[PDB]
């Protein structure tokens, strides 16, 4: 009943605990080892006004050079697994085969994977975590063009071929919701369209459509061409946020909350469940929502071995009072129920701590989508922004420790509920490059000293994880 007491021994023996990262956020060596640029290099370099402090991932926290140090920290941490992504423009600088296959980039991922394995840590590997190769962006518009589908398969194939003998858990995409909405609706993430210069009412829908197609076609490639020989599993990780009706007993708000789930999570989950978009998206987006061919529907339906969910926060939802994705949802998000916020702020004013949400999002996904195997692929919280603190003060992350305890507890509740969760990955292992927010937003269980070669030092939360989840 007390969440500070939660530990490995409240979970099945085969439950996988881990931490996470993504290539652009930690690797650095952006022009080292033959890596070609991604749309994020381009965004952060051409439009440093879009980044808090105008920073980028040229060096990030230097896991490109310090990977042996991350492996040692992961080993000391004692958790089962490490979720990281492959930088598409590292292994294929030009995005397609014709831009050349980068042997040194492959060698880096082999070294990381080998390091992880020699230390009993399972690699969980995401192919696409937003770093679309600039060459593809430039040649045809990246995910705006169906040409992205074939190129992504050839990339997935290269990765299965090179790494599949040792990597047994693959995700095609991480958070295409976030990628689609902030790249193409709000224009706040790479490639920064939407705020032809963009169109927030059409482009997010093509992007998501192509993302879904890319995902389906790479899953089919894995299933048909690698799975028998390699015996791994492939899925995808989705952005989630719990949507609670503003008024418990208002039919309108219950529908509004369900529509909000529909536009965020249903948007990707229904295609991979029934091969179509949610009814409410069809109704509210009309002719601006693309149709799948029957062949695409066959390919999308059931196209995963597992689904990863990413969870941070929650919101109340109510009905709303030219065209844009944001206005299509026809909802208004509310944070406060009569001056009572759904939960307290973290270091970020958008992250309201509501641990129960992770439980309701799990329960909701099993019910609505009937996913057989679920991983929490991301869950975590950011430190209050404060450059005044010494490391000993900074590393006492009480709020994170409680946040993890409380969420992990709720994951356990979801599993009692019937949700088959097979592991849980904290976001993140390292303080890292937090997209539009730069370095000031620290999600790590390992503190990074940005004044000193990105020195790693475990925060209280890492110590507790080691001691409680070995
Ligand atoms: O916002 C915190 C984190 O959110 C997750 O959805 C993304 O996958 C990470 O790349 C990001 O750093």
């Amino acid at each position: 009943n007390d969440a500070t007491r939660i530990s490995r021994s409240d979970f099945p023996a085969d439950f996988i605990m881990g931490t996470g990262s993504s290539a652009y956020q930690i690797e650095g060596g952006a022009r080292d080892g033959g890596r070609g640029p991604s749309i994020w290099d381009t965004f952060t370099h051409r439009r440093p006004d879009m980044i808090r402090g105008g920073t980028n991932g040229d060096v990030a926290v230097d896991s490109y050079h310090l990977y042996k140090e991350d492996v040692n920290i992961l080993k000391n941490l004692g958790l089962d697994a490490y979720r990281f992504s492959i930088s598409w423009s590292r292994v294929l600088p030009g995005g397609r085969l014709s831009g050349g296959v980068n042997k040194e980039g492959i060698n880096y991922y082999n070294n990381l994977i080998d390091g992880l394995l020699a230390n009993g840590i399972k690699p969980f590997v995401t192919l696409f975590h937003w770093d679309v190769p600039q060459a593809l962006e430039d040649e045809y518009g990246g995910f705006l063009s169906p040409r992205i589908v074939d190129d992504f398969c050839e990339y997935a194939e290269l990765c299965f071929w090179e790494f599949g003998d040792r990597v047994k858990h693959w995700m095609t995409l991480n958070e295409p919701w976030t990628f689609s909405v902030h790249g193409y609706a709000t224009g706040l993430y790479a490639p920064g369209r939407g705020r032809s210069t963009g169109n927030p009412g059409t482009e997010p829908y093509w992007v998501t459509h192509h993302l879904l197609l890319a995902h389906a076609a790479a899953v089919e490639l894995y299933k048909n061409k690698f799975q028998r020989g390699q015996e791994g599993q492939i899925g995808i990780s989705h952005a989630t946020q719990w949507m609670e009706p503003w008024d418990e007993n208002s039919a309108s708000d219950v529908e509004a909350a369900a529509r909000a789930l529909d536009f965020m999570l249903g948007w990707f989950m229904e295609p991979i469940t029934s091969g179509d978009y949610p009814k409410s998206m069809k109704k509210f987006v009309g002719s601006r929502l693309p149709k799948f061919s029957p062949e695409q529907s066959k390919m999308l339906k059931g196209s995963y071995d597992f689904v990863g969910l990413n969870y941070y926060t929650a919101s109340y939802v109510t009905n709303a009072s030219n065209f844009s994705y944001n206005t299509d949802i026809h909802v208004t998000y509310e944070t406060d129920r009569n001056g009572v916020p759904i939960g307290p702020q973290s270091g970020s004013d958008w992250l309201l701590i509501y641990p129960e949400g992770i439980r309701k999002i799990l329960v909701y996904t099993k019910k609505t989508y009937n996913v057989p195997l679920i991983y929490v692929t991301e869950n975590g919280v950011d430190d209050v922004k404060n450059t005044n603190l010494t490391l000993s003060e900074a590393r006492k992350d009480s709020m994170r420790l409680k946040y993890l305890q409380d969420h992990i507890f709720n994951v356990r509740q979801a599993m009692n509920d019937g949700v088959n969760v097979k592991g849980y990955f904290a976001w993140s292992l390292l303080d890292n490059f937090e997209w539009g927010e730069g370095y000031g937003v620290r999600f790590g269980i390992i503190h990074i000293d940005y004044n000193d070669n990105f020195a790693r030092y475990p925060k209280d939360s890492a110590v507790w994880l080691m001691n409680s989840f070995h």
